[PDB]
């Protein structure tokens, strides 16, 4: 077994390979899209994960998509995700926060001014969001069409994810995790099929990917290029978003250009939760011999699965997400091969303490 043996991770040591899963839950407080010391509980249950990825976590006020998600870009935000990497950090935890934009997959009612929010271009996600009821509740709503961000906007959403990273290194994270994946707005610029723009940032894959890169570019100046990881989901379909004609070609040159940086690692999420075909071992062949920091593979994985491509050499670790949900010491669980908490969906999103905080451990 290798996943219980140490890995170095950009600028910090996992003792594991067993990583905690970005995982959006919707517990902020509103107004102000607040981290809370309830969430701060449910990351110190954890702490003994080798890496926690947090929720995905807002750049600024226009990159708010869902009702309950917190933000890092306000004082008060930095304040309260200061008390949560502490509270890990006092565990020995390590802890990543995974930074987006939600782009299209947005609503009007929760942007600022009440106005549309903005993508690569003006096409409809055709998916839902969570937003909130009158009651403080999740609910499933239609995305609004979104507005074609200007030529001129740009350069401020690179400065949006340089400012969050500024401000993630300042609330106490070890490294940062860039959203790129899941149809979320870097993706949106990456896939052809929600990037009809005819300027530098669409067309040809240099242009479709120049976008994430500028922003790799400038969180790794602003810090450092072993603080810096990013998600991606380059093969199939995520929430109707999928990778062009060429996605294997594409994804080749964007991992090639993102190893030029010297960066942390790089996440593939390989499949949503409906599932699909598995990744060729020649395409992860071909992933690894292009890239020479860690690789982390999720979706849908066992503990015999992350073990099988960690000893073929393809991947580092694995992320697991429901089973960190729902098994607060999964490490210990894996490593004595005991049974995993009972699941519980309907309280993955919204509420409070019960299905999130209240899973025993061992
Ligand atoms: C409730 C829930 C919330 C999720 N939130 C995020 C998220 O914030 N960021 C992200 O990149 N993926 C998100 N995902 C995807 C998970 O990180 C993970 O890739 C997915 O659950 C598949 O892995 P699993 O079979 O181990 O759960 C979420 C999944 C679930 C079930
Ligand atoms: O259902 N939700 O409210 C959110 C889901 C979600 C958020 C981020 C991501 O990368 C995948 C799913």
């Amino acid at each position: 077994e290798k996943l219980f043996t140490p890995l170095k991770v950009g600028a910090v040591t996992a003792p594991n390979r067993v990583f905690m899963a970005p995982l959006t839950r919707l517990r902020s407080i509103e107004p102000g899209d607040i981290p809370t010391p309830l969430m701060g509980e449910y990351y110190r249950q954890r702490a003994s994960a080798g890496l926690i990825i947090s929720e995905a976590t807002q750049i600024s006020a226009q990159a708010k998509g869902y009702a309950g998600a917190p933000g890092l870009h306000s004082p008060e935000q930095i304040a309260a995700w200061k008390k949560i990497t502490a509270g890990v950090h006092a565990e020995d935890g390590r802890i990543a926060v995974q930074l987006w934009h939600t782009g299209r997959i947005s609503h009007s009612s929760i942007q600022p001014g009440g106005q549309a929010p903005v993508s690569a271009s003006a096409l409809n996600a055709n998916t839902r969001t969570s937003l909130r009821d009158e009651n403080g509740n999740a609910i499933r709503v239609d995305t609004t069409t979104p507005r074609a961000l200007e030529l001129d906007e740009i350069p401020g959403i690179v400065n949006d994810f340089r400012q969050a990273v500024a401000n993630a290194r300042e609330a106490g994270f070890d490294l940062v995790e860039l959203h790129s994946a899941h149809g979320y707005l870097l993706h949106q610029f990456l896939s052809p099929s929600s990037n009809q723009r005819t300027d530098q940032y669409g067309g040809s894959v240099e242009n479709r990917a120049r976008l994430v890169l500028e922003v790799v570019d400038a969180v790794c100046n602003e810090w450092s290029a072993d603080r810096i990881g990013i998600r991606v989901s380059p093969i199939g379909t995520f929430q109707n978003v999928d990778n062009g004609p060429n996605e294997e070609a594409d994804a080749l040159y964007l991992i090639e250009e993102l190893a030029k940086r010297g960066i942390a690692y790089l996440h593939m999420s390989e499949t949503d939760l409906a599932g699909g075909k598995p990744y060729s071992e020649a395409f992860r062949q071909k992933v690894r011999e292009r890239f020479h920091g860690v690789i982390i593979g999720a979706g849908a994985y066992t503990a015999e699965k992350a073990e099988d491509l960690i000893g073929k050499g393809l991947i580092d670790a694995v992320a697991f997400g429901r089973d960190y949900i729902a098994n607060p010491d999964l490490v210990a669980r894996l490593q004595k091969k005991a049974e995993l908490n009972p699941q519980r969906p309907e309280s993955f999103y919204g509420g409070g303490a019960e299905g999130y905080t209240d899973y025993p451990s061992l």
